[PDB]
């Protein structure tokens, strides 16, 4: 019991009961306890994180600005309460008492083309492009790369574009007074469409509902349209409310 | 038990209790333990792998720009943690403590001609062409060769070429935007004709 | 067994069997041996 020698690459947790501080050893080393300290557990091999690959661990180590473990006055490890930190591929590091390895090693998603992660910011922040990211707002990250995870920021949902055929155009409505990428500012519930060929990524306030496909006008044939509201047609002339062409 | 003498083209690890670290001895000689130290097994042959095969060993040899095998201060050995390395035809290497063999002596794939290999690149690395391979880029390596493996590097699946006759053409469409062989943009889902 | 602490002037014999060499532990302190070395009798006063 007295001698404990811990295999390479692991730690143990021993209580100093004369202070009641816990405290971790590493190294392949051989370790005896005293008679007031006390071991809490066996050994268990001290986690590393591959390539590709991230964990969080709550209550994250207070550092400084060297990334030397901060010691309390009492020789307690310095904590982040309530916090979450996320470790990318690194070193061994191990894990300090007073934290709960609350997720496992998790692989790094990869993001398909044309495809679209909807993030939303859980708490004010700001990100590194140099913008006040304030809480509750919406993102768009797209791409066929990879997204590093953040603490503040949460993935609400995995999107994907739409293709936009020849002839054919997409009905978007606005879920929120916002601007469409012609640079038009839009009401809430208003709907336009779009008109551009190939994969057409919907935005994070815009609700696509379905593609509307033109109408082929033969010799033998004509379109009957009936205006829902004052606008201008493509011809260019004004209509009215219920007016037919 | 004291005496355990490993034959030609072996090893054994032998565990130093005094200090909790792992070695291997290799080479046909006669080893004799110490009390405190206790082997863990018994012999078992070095692993060599015949030429145009590899195998892959987790947690690779950290090894000095002359190839000798770095040792910790406490006489651990260096590794490399969480990471595969590929291994071609050599001498009969052996097996570092910590070490795990993944997978064991596969031959090296050979590409039929007229096919191709679809590849997607796992982690970001620069190839030895002199090209940032970021991650998630797809590759399409082909001809009658044979394909050398590698940890970052995914084979994603076996592709064939397809055959055009006299008076034929094939139509294929563009999965993301992209550009063809006769050198014109071509959005998602646009469909076109080869001739 | 491995953790052996001497009283305060005393003695113990531990033999190192790798060596096959014995040796003796004077002064008030704590003692730990190897798997190897071996204690040959408990501690009686110097």
């Amino acid at each position: 019991e007295f001698i404990i020698r811990i295999p390479p690459y692991h730690y143990i947790h021993v209580l100093d009961q004369n202070s009641n501080v816990s405290r971790v050893e590493v190294g392949p080393k051989t370790y005896i306890r005293q008679d007031n300290e006390r071991v809490l557990f066996a050994p268990m091999r001290m986690v590393t994180v591959p390539p590709r690959h991230y964990c969080t661990v709550a209550n994250p180590v207070s550092r400084d600005a060297q990334g030397l473990v901060l010691f309390d006055v009492t020789g307690q490890v310095r904590l982040r309460h309530a916090d979450l930190e996320i470790r990318l591929a690194q070193d061994p590091f191990p894990l300090y008492p007073g934290e709960v390895l609350e997720k496992d090693i998790t692989p790094l998603q990869v993001v398909l083309p044309n495809t679209a992660l909807h993030l939303k910011a859980l708490l004010d922040f700001e990100d590194k492009d140099g913008d006040k990211v304030v809480a509750g707002d919406e993102w768009l990250f797209e791409g066929p790369g990879t997204y590093i995870p953040r603490k503040e920021v949460e993935v609400v949902e995995i999107i994907q574009a739409t293709i936009i055929r020849q002839n054919q155009a997409l009905r978007l409505r606005a879920r929120k007074e916002c601007w469409d990428r012609d640079g038009k500012e839009r009401v809430t519930g208003e709907e336009w469409l779009v008109t551009t060929v190939g994969a057409y990524l919907p935005a994070v306030f815009e609700e696509v509902l379905d593609l509307v496909d033109a109408v082929i006008l033969t010799e033998k044939t004509a379109l009957h349209l009936r205006a829902r509201r004052n606008f201008r047609d493509f011809r260019g002339v004004s209509r009215r409310t219920g007016e037919e062409w």
